[PDB]
């Protein structure tokens, strides 16, 4: 690819406020999904272009989840942590219950699974 995905995950983090938010997250999604699926160029043309329009850089990101074919009804990545503290201050706020088929599309970033068992959706 013209662009690596640890290359593409730092042009977005240049462009995004803060540390730990959902969107900081939705890039580590975007990025991981990406390269297993050869589409890194793509995005970060589409990026480049959305930003060039006068997009917010999340508003891109958001809009790179519905243009981008492999985030099609794709399911957000599971991430196990010990308890909710290993959740990001950031995305403390951003946490709602799962429903039965989240697609990323829809705004379900990812899925945060306790060792309890317990479960909470990063949503945007
Ligand atoms: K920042
Ligand atoms: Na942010």
């Amino acid at each position: 690819p013209d662009i690596s995905a640890k290359d593409l995950r730092n042009i977005m983090y240049d462009h995004l406020p803060g540390f730990g938010t959902a969107f900081h997250q939705l890039v580590q999604v975007i990025c991981k999904l990406g390269k297993d699926s050869n589409s890194l160029d793509i995005i970060h043309a589409e990026f480049q272009a959305s930003l060039a329009e006068g997009d917010s850089p999340q508003c891109a990101l958001i809009q790179i989840t519905k243009r981008v074919p492999i985030f099609q009804d794709a399911a957000p990545p599971v991430i196990h942590i010990r308890s909710r503290g290993d959740i990001p201050r950031a995305c403390q706020k951003s946490l709602a219950p799962v429903p039965p088929s989240p697609a990323i599309d829809a705004g379900w970033v990812c899925v945060f699974q306790l060792q309890d068992g317990k479960t909470l959706g990063l949503k945007i």
